[PDB]
Formats: structure tokens, C-alpha cells, sequence
């Protein structure tokens, strides 16, 4: 529809369905993730969020992004650093995997942030609004699958401490997406970039599934 938030949701419905059908996601939802698989996911998220959040910081003052700049509410890099120190130990930064599908996603994030920051909102939407949607249900499926020690670390990623109500925040973020001023041409490019963002996630999950069969 007219609102960017509605147009994004409509335009990405098909690719979101593709994501729901992905082998890795079917497995994840059914509690079939192993510690190895979960670690790969966390490492992937770290690389992705490092790049996204670097680009957000670069562009935070620009009219094409400032309205959707919510650093305290949304930032995930620090939580992922905490979790990776648990999952991979003190040398995590040296030992975490960085695979081609992770690299392709990072590469696109930097291209967008450096050369077409007007499309960064498509990437922030796809990452943050999705990741905020797996409330306690996704954390618990993982928690049951992983059988973690009682050491109070490893799942920080699944809690956004600065957002009390996901619905409340999501409605605000949608409004801010809708506040963005763009030409019809740019709006179309933003929609296409959200599809690209979903496709980069789908390709990532396909690669991770392939790595886990070896
Ligand atoms: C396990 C597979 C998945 C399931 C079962 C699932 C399910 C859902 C559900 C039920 C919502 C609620 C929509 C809302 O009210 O906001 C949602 C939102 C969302 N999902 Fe997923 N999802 C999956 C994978 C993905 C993936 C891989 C992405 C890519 C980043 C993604 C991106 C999003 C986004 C951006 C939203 C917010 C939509 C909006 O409100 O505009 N999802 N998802
Ligand atoms: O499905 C999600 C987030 N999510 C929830 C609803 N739509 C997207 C992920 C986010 C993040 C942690 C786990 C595995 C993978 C990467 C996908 C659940």
C-alpha cells in the first residue's frame, strides 16, 4: 500500500514464505539445531550486524536514515560479542568462521551504506523487525535444543533489554519508515533491496545447512 511499512510487508511476503520453507529454518523451528549449527548462526549474525551497525553509524545523521535511527533500542553487536565469547571462548574473534555466504551479505551491506544509504532502511527492516519477532518462543526452542549450563551467558542476542513491548516498538519503527521522504524511483529501489536482503538470508541458511551435512 501507500505506507512504506505496508509496501515492504506486502512485497516481501513471497520471499518470507521461501524463508519459512528453508531446510535450516524447518529444522530450527522443530528444535533440530545442534550446538554446532547454533554457533554457525550466531557467528553469521555477528558478521552481519557488525557491518549493518557500522553502516548505520556512518549514516545516522542523513535524512535518508536518521528517522529510523534507534541505537539504544535495537543494537545487537554487543549482545553477540557477549554470546560469542561464551560459545567460542576467549579467542572467539580469531576462531569464528567467516564463510562466502556471510561475506556476500557483509559485502552488500557495505555497498549500500557507502554508495546508496537511502536503501539501508531495507536492511535494517529485514534484520531488526524480523529478529524482534521471535519473542520467547524462538529463544525457548533453542534453549531446549542446546541444553546449556547454568552460567548466565550465551543467549543475550534473544533479549532486547531496551524494548519492553515489541508491538509498541514495531509500530513506532513502522511509523518512522513511513516518515522517510523519497522519490517514487527510490521507493521502488528500497522495496527491491528488501527482497535482496531476504534472498541473502535464504542463501546464507542454504550454505549453513550444507556445511552441517559435512
Ligand atoms: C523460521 C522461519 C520464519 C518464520 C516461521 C517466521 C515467522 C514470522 C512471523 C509469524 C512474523 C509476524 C509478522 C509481524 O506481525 O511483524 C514475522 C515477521 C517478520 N519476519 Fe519472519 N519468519 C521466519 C523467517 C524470517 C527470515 C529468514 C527473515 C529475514 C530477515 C524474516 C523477516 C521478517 C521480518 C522483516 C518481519 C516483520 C514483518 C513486518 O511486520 O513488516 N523472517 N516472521
Ligand atoms: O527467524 C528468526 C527471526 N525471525 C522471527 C520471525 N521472523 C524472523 C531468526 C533470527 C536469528 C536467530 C534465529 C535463527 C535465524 C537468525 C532466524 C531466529
Amino acid at each position: 500500500p501507500q505506507d512504506l511499512s505496508e509496501a515492504l510487508k506486502e512485497a516481501t511476503k513471497e520471499v518470507h514464505t521461501q524463508a519459512e520453507n528453508a531446510e535450516f529454518m524447518r529444522n530450527f523451528q522443530k528444535g533440530q539445531v545442534t550446538r554446532d549449527g547454533f554457533k554457525l548462526v550466531m557467528a553469521s549474525l555477528y558478521h552481519i550486524y557488525v557491518a549493518l551497525e557500522e553502516e548505520i553509524e556512518r549514516n545516522k545523521e542523513s535524512p535518508v536514515f536518521a528517522p529510523v535511527y534507534f541505537p539504544e533500542e535495537l543494537h545487537r553487536k554487543a549482545a553477540l560479542e557477549q554470546d560469542l565469547a561464551f560459545w567460542y571462548g576467549p579467542r572467539w574473534q580469531e576462531v569464528i568462521p567467516y564463510t562466502p555466504a556471510m561475506q556476500r551479505y557483509v559485502k552488500r551491506l557495505h555497498e549500500v551504506g557507502r554508495t546508496e544509504p537511502e536503501l539501508l532502511v531495507a536492511h535494517a527492516y529485514t534484520r531488526y523487525l524480523g529478529d524482534l519477532s521471535g519473542g520467547q518462543v524462538l529463544k525457548k526452542i533453542a534453549q531446549k535444543a542446546l541444553d546449556l549450563p547454568s552460567s548466565g551467558e550465551g543467549l543475550a542476542f534473544f533479549t532486547f533489554p531496551n524494548i519492553a513491548s515489541a508491538t509498541k516498538f514495531k509500530q513506532l519503527y513502522r511509523s518512522r519508515m513511513n516518515s522517510l521522504e523519497m522519490t517514487p524511483a527510490v521507493r521502488q529501489r528500497v522495496i527491491e533491496e528488501a527482497k535482496t536482503a531476504f534472498l541473502l538470508n535464504i542463501q546464507l541458511f542454504e550454505e549453513l545447512q550444507e556445511l552441517l551435512t559435512h
